[PDB]
């Protein structure tokens, strides 16, 4: 079930969910977040769809290689007011050549990718790097890193950065499921009992909290993405919650807006999550979206 992949020179953890001649889509994590994150029923949906699910552990996180440094993040901003170019000890690029090489080492040629968060951003890298590996681009809940976005609430961004009081299980995850509820689907909240099972199922899997401080400085290094979405060709679909309080809405609007011909579906009640109840429709989106872009030129 769980193998690891040699990619992007790196040892990437990975699940190839079958069946072999389905259409390939590769699902991107958000921020500090495994593998192990997506939920059952759009899995399901996409593969009683025919698509051939292939989800994996970002560096840094799960059972992927890990990296070293610890990038300030101050650094990173003043370089960026600057106008220079930021030193990061990996980039969002980095990343997206990751779950391009994890295509590589499945022998496939081109995919639909789909991210979620700052899986969106790395799908939208993906897509100004890599454009003619991919069928078609879905990014969810992300932004493009355009300066002049509202900004994330005090409360959503302090649950997105504090880390928890100690190492014990008990503690990680009941902090966890606290920083959760900040941004949920006000419209489809988790019961007590699934969202404990979800951040301990990510917890037993890897805890590497030291891991997130590169992942958030390959967001911050990158800046903004709206000038390259310019370019972009591959069909692109985004995906977001009018109520998410962590990257609000406008950010996916200025997603679609950039990259010519997108589609925008905002959901109603949706916040910074994937509630079950939502997920056969997100599988509607998506497959759909990836039968009509399989069907258009390359």
């Amino acid at each position: 079930t769980q193998q690891q992949a040699k990619a992007n020179g790196i040892s990437i953890n990975y699940e190839d969910r079958g069946p072999a001649d389905g259409i390939p889509i590769l699902l991107v994590n958000g921020y500090t977040s495994t593998m192990m994150s997506w939920p059952l029923e759009l899995m399901d949906g996409l593969k009683a769809r025919g698509f051939r699910v292939i989800r994996y552990d970002n560096r840094d996180v799960g059972r992927t290689e890990k990296f070293k440094g610890v990038p300030d993040i101050g650094e990173v901003v003043k370089a960026l007011r600057e106008g220079k170019t930021p030193e990061t000890p990996y980039t969002l690029s980095d990343m997206a050549a990751d779950g391009i090489g994890l295509m590589d080492a499945l022998g496939i040629e081109r995919a639909h990718v789909m991210g979620i968060s700052m899986g969106g951003m790395i799908v939208q890298a993906m897509a100004i790097n890599h454009p003619e590996r991919l069928v078609s681009v879905t990014s969810i809940m992300s932004t493009t890193g355009n300066y002049d976005l509202p900004k994330a609430s005090d409360e959503a961004m302090a649950a997105l950065q504090q880390q928890p009081a100690s190492h014990d299980r008990e503690v990680v995850i009941r902090h966890r499921m606290k920083a959760r509820r900040v941004y949920q689907s006000p419209a489809f909240p988790r019961s007590d009992e699934a969202l404990y099972a979800l951040c301990a199922t990510e917890f037993d899997h890897m805890y590497y909290p030291e891991g997130a401080s590169r992942q958030y400085a390959a967001i911050v290094g990158d800046g903004s993405r709206v000038e390259r979405l310019k370019k972009v060709r591959v069909p692109f679909l985004v995906i977001h919650g009018k109520a998410d309080p962590l990257v609000p809405v406008e950010g996916g609007i200025d997603t679609a807006k950039c990259v010519p011909g997108a589609k925008l579906e905002l959901i109603e009640g949706m916040g910074h999550d994937l509630p079950v109840e939502l997920c056969p429709r997100y599988v509607d989106l998506i497959a759909e979206h990836a039968l009509a872009a399989g069907r258009k030129a390359a």
